[PDB]
């Protein structure tokens, strides 16, 4: 399945790579920019824009990624290689929704542009100077949706489906939507770039033991919030949210009652 | 989940650390006191002010830790030199501080822990002798003031109720927001957060008392009893399960082959 | 320049000493009081009181004389009791101000001070041998009430602000008759007095220690950070300032060969 992760906003992956590799900066300071400039925006209850539903995932992708790749580098080339592809592009990611909440979006869907025929041209016919964009941390990646990452660990480990058949149902019901240039839902947003952050661990996991088991690594540590991520998501775009979120409670508190005293069927989900 | 006892009150257990460890009285006259002053208002079926709904979880918490003490001290003198220097030393600072909260008032007290908080501090040789005091102004059933009471509530059998962990764990799932906020929100709310900190005394204690496990059996049960009932009138309502334990009790009475099969479930 | 830190708020240095110097409580004891009664407004973002903007960098200041001492320990306990009379006696000052001026009010303690001083006055077979002591009505981000972060300003580099005398003669030039006046006039020149006061202690000690050129890049940057920032707050405004601050972020993390040679300046 086919999924663009900036098309939604306007730009395309085609017209991130109109820059050149070695601008964005180096990602240490684009974490410690929205470190200081939305720390408690992003760390809110509220998903107050669409650039701010994004970030969430792109941060923790980026921190779902580095312990992927320090627990191959105990076991290097194997860090060396994330910064290669794996991280150009959360620093992409980074660097183009920080732009967006800072200086606007349609100015740097227009500074894309302006810098890319700039670093085109001739040097002797150009303008000297590049036109700059001036104008002059703990996240739970489903806060903002109402429930918490404890929520859905109270559910047992082993219920949620795998990641296989999850996407198939992504793939079975929602995709028209999720390739749609419109956002439509919160739940949208944070699933296009669950796809991604799945894509991209997947990428790094058939690379690590190719060239170099990793597979049962990633799926019990990583495959975990994976799974959840996947599944409260497609629930919520398919029985709404306020039903999963007292899903969660219900099927919650039957599995700690005992046999005996709760009623034989599990409340399953259904309309 | 970490939940501070006097959190709804306007105080933290780090601004009562302001009192020297042997400021409060011993116990039994912060009993006495309480028998002398408020003897009927603890018994009464209103919890008619939140002082007095943390007050009965404290008392009836000090009934349990010293039927625990009473046993080990002959199922094998070192038991009461601990229980009487952090185990004990809690509930002073917690009936020293709702009696005080119910005589003088709350806000006087919240400005005298902040008085001492100052006499204290400074140096001895520019300090009063005159420490600042206050001058300005028997059986608890743990929750007959929300309607049901411990004998209408023994009819469920031992094994009805889940295991002390799985309802710290719904409580911390469902609300922790509402159990650490520093208000009070409910009655069920001020009564579930000294129900949960009296189950960490009893283990705090029975993991020294290692350093057998016959707790889980009988002062277990008056745990699970009431982890259970408040979790389930904020899940579901006072009345809701008031009308359950009704329903239950004609349940469990009739002898079999004259009951339905399966029990009453609680929902909706 | 000789600026007076209470002499905006109401008393002076020498009505300060009308109480002797074994007064004040410990600096330990100082920063568990305010910890305890105010950190949820100690590290807010808000500008709640002069007496918090005047707290929070008093805190700070103690937290960067005590690593310079911790500092001089190693690459040489006689630096100890140095630290203890000049400084730490000039600090225990500012905290036992600020701590009891924001718990009994402002007014209370300029009629403590005063009461103080008629205790200390008289004879002692007269006096009473009670002091009249008050009893009726963690890190600080120093720039996060302005708007800024401390990492916010990590971007601007070391060879961006001006040495501490070149903008020490800025203070004393364009802001001399603002500062040493009673008036506050901003939450800027009450952080500045403090900023300013600081920095004499820091050199007072390093002249000591003396009797070492560390200080102005490991301390004195910071100083120069916060002497940078609130007088461009005064002179360009506060919003420009922290308008520009984001343009330099957007400027210094583009590599070379991609960013315009010439520093976006402050201006209007």
């Amino acid at each position: 399945m086919d999924i663009d992760p900036y098309k939604e906003f306007g730009a395309t992956v085609e017209l991130l790579s109109f820059l050149p590799s070695d601008f964005f900066p180096s990602v240490r300071d684009l974490l410690d920019t929205a470190s200081a400039l939305y720390r408690e925006a992003l760390e809110s209850p509220e998903h107050c824009s669409p650039h701010h539903t994004a970030l969430r995932q792109a941060i923790l992708c980026w921190g779902e990624l580095m312990t992927l790749a320090t627990w191959v580098g105990n076991n290097d080339l194997v860090v060396n290689y994330v910064n290669t592809n794996m991280g150009l592009k959360i620093r992409q990611l980074l660097w183009f929704h920080i732009s967006c909440l800072t200086f606007g979006r349609e100015t740097v869907l227009e500074y894309l542009v302006s810098f890319g025929v700039w670093i085109r041209t001739p040097p002797a016919y150009r303008p000297p100077n590049a036109p700059i964009l001036s104008t002059l941390m703990d996240i739970d990646p489903y806060k903002e949706f109402g429930a918490t990452v404890e929520l859905l660990s109270f559910l047992p480990s082993d219920f949620f489906p795998s990641v296989r058949d999850l996407l198939d149902t992504a793939s079975a019901l929602y995709r028209e939507a999720l390739e749609s240039p419109e956002h439509c839902s919160p739940h949208h947003t944070a699933l296009r770039q669950a796809i991604l952050c799945w894509g991209e661990l997947m990428t790094l996991a058939t690379w690590v033991g190719n060239n170099l088991l990793v597979v049962n690594y990633v799926n019990t540590n990583m495959g975990l919030k994976i799974r959840q991520l996947l599944w409260f998501h497609i629930s919520c775009l398919t029985f709404g949210r306020e039903t999963v979120l007292e899903y969660l409670v219900s099927f919650g508190v039957w599995i700690r009652t005992p046999p005996a005293y709760r009623p034989p069927n599990a409340p399953i989900l259904s309309t």
